[PDB]
């Protein structure tokens, strides 16, 4: 099964907002599809981490044994599905990544740092944006204007 993570935010003079880097941390809460167990802990997964699965199943970002029912579950970030959140997406949900899930679905998301974006006309780069507080403000010197990302929210959808 594939699950899409959709972001929404209110944008100020900003576009091309996206996760960057192999070490980018997707902080998630995950639910075992066998027994309904949801760990209390935020757990992060990264592209950088990559474990072989058995059969011709390829790879996963994380494999774990559910603590309640003991099933081996896995999740894989699909690198090719990572998409930017752009000025035209303002205030709409948009899929920014997809996960290949084998027995374990993400049910919550805590964005933190490692995002990047760009001034919409200036093209000035804003690197390592931390969205943990769901609101972010900076100033674009070239464009002589404020930039911001506000009211960040998310949802998961089947895909
Ligand atoms: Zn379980």
């Amino acid at each position: 099964g594939k699950i899409a993570l959709q972001l929404k935010a209110t944008l100020e003079n900003i576009t091309n907002l996206r996760p960057v880097g192999e070490d980018f941390r997707w902080y998630l809460k995950m639910k075992c599809g066998n027994c309904g167990e949801i760990s209390d802990k935020w757990q992060y997964i990264r592209l950088m981490d990559s474990v072989a699965l058995k059969g011709g199943r390829g790879s996963a970002s994380m494999v774990q044994k559910c603590k309640l029912c003991a099933r081996e579950n896995s999740i894989e970030i699909l690198s090719s599905t990572i998409k930017p959140y752009n000025a035209e997406d303002n205030e709409n949900f948009k899929t920014i990544v997809e996960f290949e899930c084998r027995g374990l679905e993400p049910v919550d998301f805590q964005p933190q740092a490692g995002f990047a974006a760009e001034g919409v006309e200036s093209g000035t780069a804003f690197s390592d944006i931390n969205l943990q507080e769901k609101d972010w403000t900076d100033y674009d010197e070239k464009a002589q204007e404020s930039v911001g990302i506000y009211e960040v929210t998310h949802q998961f959808v089947k895909c």
